[PDB]
């Protein structure tokens, strides 16, 4: 593996005080798009300076970002004392095809100190650390954020002048305020300028020692290290991956001042990263030598596409994002920066789902009724029901009597119930509480032995129970009986052969047993034929007095198929919202396996009745018959159109929504047809929705005015004026 | 290797045990369920399974495997791609200019 | 073993594949998208074995 160099020695860690409430700052931060901020540079390409379309991954224009500030640790007098720090060690992320980042967004400027912010320092820019991997879990103190196998680093060391990477397996420390040791609050890492950075002698390793304090380093498969320099210029900093493995990218390498980002750096390591975190850190400096950091930015990468405005020199200098805005989609549309004016046409709105509704054949049953009366069989006797293709609540079934022994093999006693099966069966008999201890499958009793037995080749069950004061068709035997010898003896008269019962069976000795025991310990014999190889049947049983509510017990079996579970615990809307009909909404539906989305309202009915679809000429559906014996009409949903005006001369636009009327505008919507609508909104924050003869309408104003020609007409006698010009 | 072996079943069981997902490989990617099968697998036929952590919602990893005898010679292969490109093209075969 | 795979990405560097082809007997072989002479003769951005 990589020589990284030593472990650090001691065990011990400083203490992180989480002071996370310090740092509850807002200064958001979205995209320039027309300056071409964030954008990544086209791979192995460069152009003059025609516009291109281009597509790749990128931020989202109106996305404002993700905020962290670094901060130094406490200290007071002219010591360091435990680090104060942000809670970001449990910021947890799904990582989303990369990131990109600003660093030193607000440098050569002023802040606050934010842990000590009253002090009101000046604020410089500060690069950050990220840990990366694919799988994450708690620490053993049950933090957040641990990672597993290995993993990857970024870490500055030092300066922000050197900044190296790693692949490792992070091993846990034992000693106080560590990960192995139970003393643990958070994960941090620092830096201490009193010693280190130098100006006669960076301390490359700084970063590093702080962060093997906490872990060891273990079977680390990559190391790198790379030369920077200062500048308080902002800086652009990101990651992909690709079946290539991991790139990084920046401004900094070639383009300083535009922001253009090329692609820095490559790694080896393609193993796909599923979990993204920023590593916390701090500084160690004097009380009186803290220094505030300028605010750190976040941005996710997504598959969306631009307009590219490259310089005769190929650096981007605007873009259009064309997903955006409406507007954007028509700059997209034919590739360029400025529209000619006029009114154009621009995706409807698709309307919105709603919730499900659904009509199935229901009402299963399940033949279980036969437990409810008469004298229940002996255990020897029990009685079987088998269940295929059919609805059921074994918790209601239950719910029938007062149990006494729920227990199941091979599968929880609740999962039993609610899992769906190719078959279910029930065996039931009368049983004694006397006699519990010997009813398991597994039991030693004369029970298990001669009486009843189960499979373990299916998840059987069993259950004990006992019969309520007002199931007056039950009736009870006059004694609770049970098998408790059943042999063959062999034909010679003196050798004898056990006959334990078979799985899932009846004894061969029930054929001589009479169908209750008349007393404690009578026993019969049956000679058997030669062609039995002959001797004798032998059995022989035992009782239990009878008791003021019949004691019961059941066993059961199921057959989980691999495609053919056709018993399920199919309920009729219990524990439900009733969705069978709505009256209604565009909520999708389904009919017997019919399915679609659309609206439904009561409506007369049309023949041929019992046909239940009724269609048209083009096979699209007219409305339903319901088993509640009503029509309902269907007609799909509708959407509504929508376009622009725009007036290029004065740089303004307004739009019209047609014939949708103004009932159903508001100033946003939940259609929804576009990303955002809040280009409308820049000036129609300020005005309610017009109705007009072509139809309802934003930001257009009533004038009343009479104009020729407004070289943006609406149709009809309506019209469309510019603001007055400059 | 002491034997072949392969991984015949990659899915992940429902967290209400009634159905199962299985997990395709995806392409130029370790299947998900590498995370709980062993270096080499012990026996043919021989499964095994982890729980799926709160995060995912629960339910079970499962993986089963299979195995083939080792041989006099052994056997192996190998995976071809490529990748096109412009500026970035500094892989070539050997190459003279005289 | 198959779920197990090692890669090696190549960038920057030249090659001879028949020197590698010298060292096994191989008892299949077949490219798909493009001629298994090609695939020799062709530069690339990386190689990936």
């Amino acid at each position: 593996y990589v020589d990284v160099g030593p472990d650090s020695v001691k065990s011990a860690c400083i203490e992180v005080d989480i002071q996370q409430t310090f740092f509850d700052k807002t200064w958001p931060r979205p995209i320039d798009v027309s300056k071409a901020d964030g954008i990544i540079y086209p791979q192995g390409r460069t152009y003059s300076n025609i516009t291109i379309t281009y597509q790749g991954l990128f931020p989202y224009q109106g996305d404002h970002g993700d905020m962290y500030v670094y901060s130094a640790g406490h200290a007071t007098g002219t010591t360091p004392q435990k680090l104060f720090v942000a809670n970001y060690s449990q910021d947890v992320k799904q990582f989303a095809n990369g990131f990109v980042v600003r660093i030193g967004a607000a440098a050569n400027s002023t802040g606050t100190v934010i842990i000590s912010p009253s002090t009101s320092a000046t604020i410089r820019k500060i690069y950050p650390a990220f840990m990366l991997g694919s799988s994450v879990g708690n620490f053993s103190d049950g933090k957040m954020g641990r990672f597993f196998n290995h993993t990857l680093v970024l870490l500055p060391d030092g300066c922000g002048t050197l900044l190296r990477a790693f692949y490792c397996i992070l091993e846990p420390r034992s000693g106080n305020h560590c990960p192995a040791g139970n003393s643990y609050t958070s994960f941090a890492t620092y830096h201490t300028p009193a010693t280190d950075c130098s100006d006669g002698n960076y301390n490359r390793n700084a970063s590093l020692n702080s962060f093997k304090e906490y872990f060891n380093l273990r079977n680390c498969t990559f190391m790198y290290t790379y030369n920077i320099t200062e500048d308080e210029i902002l800086e652009w900093f990101g990651i992909t991956q690709t079946a290539q493995g991991v790139h990084l990218f920046s401004s900094r390498y070639v383009d300083l001042y535009g922001g253009n980002m090329f692609q820095f750096a490559t790694l080896p390591v393609y193993d796909t990263i599923k979990y993204y975190s920023i590593i916390p850190h701090s500084i160690r400096s004097i009380q009186s030598d803290r220094k505030a950091w300028a605010a750190f930015y976040v941005y996710k990468l997504q598959p969306l596409t631009f307009l590219l405005d490259f310089s005769v020199d190929g650096y981007i200098r605007r873009a259009i994002d064309c997903g955006f805005n409406d507007l954007s989609q028509l700059h997209c549309s034919y590739e360029s920066f400025d529209v000619e004016s006029g009114v154009y046409s621009v995706s409807s709105f698709e309307a919105k789902p709603s919730g499900s509704v659904v009509e199935q054949a229901e009402g299963v049953e399940c033949d279980f009724s036969p437990l409810l009366s008469g004298t229940p069989p002996q255990v020897y006797n029990f009685k079987r029901l088998v269940f295929t293709n059919c609805n059921y609540n074994l918790t209601k079934l239950l719910s029938l009597f007062s149990v006494n022994d729920f227990t199941c093999s091979q599968i929880s006693p609740a999962a039993i119930a609610s899992n769906c099966y190719s078959s279910l069966i029930l065996d039931y008999f009368s049983y004694p509480l006397s006699m519990k201890s010997d009813l398991s499958v597994s039991s030693a009793g004369p029970i298990s032995q001669f009486n009843y037995k189960q499979s373990f080749s299916n998840p059987t069950c069993l259950i004990l129970a006992t019969v309520p004061h007002n199931l007056t068709t039950i009736t009870k035997p006059l004694k609770y009986s049970y098998i408790n010898k059943c042999s063959r003896f062999l034909s010679d008269d003196r050798t004898e052969v056990p006959q334990l019962v078979n799985a899932n069976q009846y004894s061969p000795c029930v054929s001589i047993v009479p169908s209750t025991v008349w007393e404690d310990g009578d026993y019969y014999r049956k000679q058997l034929s030669p062609l039995e190889g002959g001797g004798w049947l032998v059995a022989s049983g035992s009782t239990v007095a009878m008791t003021e509510q019949l004691q019961m017990g059941f066993g059961i079996t199921v057959q989980y198929g691999t495609d053919t579970n056709s018993v399920c615990p199919k309920l009729e809307f219990a524990n439900d919202t009733k969705i069978a009909s709505q009256l209604g909404n565009c909520v999708e539906y389904s009919l017997y396996g019919v399915s679609g989305r659309g609206v439904f309202q009561n409506c007369t009915a049309v023949g041929v009745r019992q046909q239940r679809f009724v269609y048209d000429a083009y096979q699209n559906l007219v409305g339903y018959y319901s088993d509640d014996g009503n029509y309902y009409c269907l007609r799909a949903c509708v959407s509504v159109p929508v376009s622009v005006i725009y007036d290029k001369e004065t740089k303004t636009h307004a739009t019209l929504f047609g014939s949708v009327a103004c009932e159903h505008i508001s100033s946003t919507m939940s259609q929804y047809s576009r990303s955002t609508r809040s280009m409308l909104k820049r000036r129609d924050s300020t005005y309610g929705p017009l109705q007009t003869p072509v139809g309802c309408v934003l930001g257009l104003v009533n004038s009343s005015l009479f104009v020729e020609d407004c070289k943006l007409p609406l149709g009809q006698s309506l019209c469309a004026l510019p603001d007055t010009p400059s």
